[PDB]
């Protein structure tokens, strides 16, 4: 583990996504104790007050919890609906250990076409929203995503939502669990802008996820299409034979 | 359609590939009659019993059925088991209205290994069968499947088996039905050694599919990695929110 005092980013900072690194690698076991905080100020050389920031900060999260007067432990992860189920990015991310965030690349208010009032099942005319994002792990782009949605699902959306999971949103605004989604997966080769917002060469893998989602209506809420980047992200389910 | 009497492929054949691509696309529609033996013998220039010879392979392998008379109309595939559970290469490919085949790369009886003892969850020291084969969909390369199968669970493997469903002989063998998997999916680009093989340029994208696959008893019977051309192939599953 390595930190650098020199750096813009702040020590804590560093201590969390290393941290965050040794629990995927498998260094820092589940259910096994932390080293102290005092021994992690020791081994950088750096205030306590420093390290207690970024612990902290991983039990706030839910990746790690403290046992009062017997120190920081590593959380087990929570993977039924990762697995077994369907995710939102945001659930998605957190199965992964990850922290999800999500900046704006476009937004637009577009008229229905026949082809996606067919793929919705939404009414033609009418409005459906046009949300692209970049979606973020750790503060680093993991996927573009470009999703449509009927107006009267979602109603009027602005920048609180798009910096959080849309999913929740749709479950509260229409009060309706979300029960089920359609996937596609194609694999390709980033193009020039996708590699750029991306942080990867162009040309590099990447996986090519169309979705439509639905209500436990029946009702299509979703089609959305993604580019994830092929280094960072891979995809895992189970299936089950049917009889 | 059209038709090429001087290629070495057999015109029945150039038929039947043709009309499994106006499914494909929806040009013929499912449950919808096809044109008569005479209508494209007709539109072809070309014997009755050659068209005859295509429409009777493709009703012996459910793309078409009859009723009554030679007539012949669109098979409407069943896609519960392809789009909710679980399938093999050989349902998996007939689900798209394609002729699934395989070809053997390579075959081995191998040690178990510490790593592979703990993915299937078997014995060590124990056999494993490790079957490599390019996997074909129409006669045409799809995928390269490499495949580690404990012995006990399959006994002796040969050519009857390579070239047909492993996945139907484990079951018939065990007399336990398949139950689950886990697969795991990461975009790639084909080595040269992929990319020749499989009849794409070097570097194309693929889809690298890593699935275990268990028996209704619980025991993992197959841990398979395979690469899937890009351009040919697609994943599709439906997932239901818990």
């Amino acid at each position: 583990m390595n930190i650098n005092k020199q750096s813009p980013i702040p020590i804590y900072y560093q201590i969390m996504e290393q941290l965050k690194t040794q629990i995927k690698n498998g260094e820092l076991q589940p259910d096994m104790p932390l080293p102290s905080e005092r021994e992690y100020a020791e081994q950088f050389g750096i205030s306590r007050m420093t390290v207690r920031q970024a612990l902290s900060n991983l039990v706030n999260e839910g990746l790690l919890y403290r046992l009062k007067g017997r120190g920081t432990f590593v959380s087990k992860p929570k993977m039924e609906q990762a697995l077994q189920g369907l995710t939102s990015f945001t659930e998605d991310m957190k199965s992964r250990g990850m922290t999800p965030g999500s900046r704006l690349i476009d937004y637009q208010l577009i008229d229905s076409t026949e082809e996606l009032a067919a793929i919705l099942g939404c009414g033609h005319p009418s409005s459906i929203h046009k949300i692209t994002r970049v979606r973020l792990a750790n503060d680093i782009p993991m996927a573009i995503e470009s999703s449509h949605i009927p107006f009267e699902l979602a109603g009027e959306l602005n920048e609180s939502h798009f910096q959080s999971s849309i999913y929740d949103h749709i479950e509260r605004y229409n009060s309706i669990p979300i029960s089920r989604a359609k996937q596609e997966l194609e694999p390709s080769a980033a193009t020039t802008e996708e590699a750029n917002i991306l942080g990867i060469q162009k040309g590099a893998p990447v996986l090519l996820i169309k979705r439509t989602t639905y209500l436990q209506n029946g009702t299509a809420f979703e089609h959305a299409k993604s580019v994830y980047r092929g280094d960072r992200y891979t995809f895992v389910h189970y299936m089950d034979r049917l009889s």
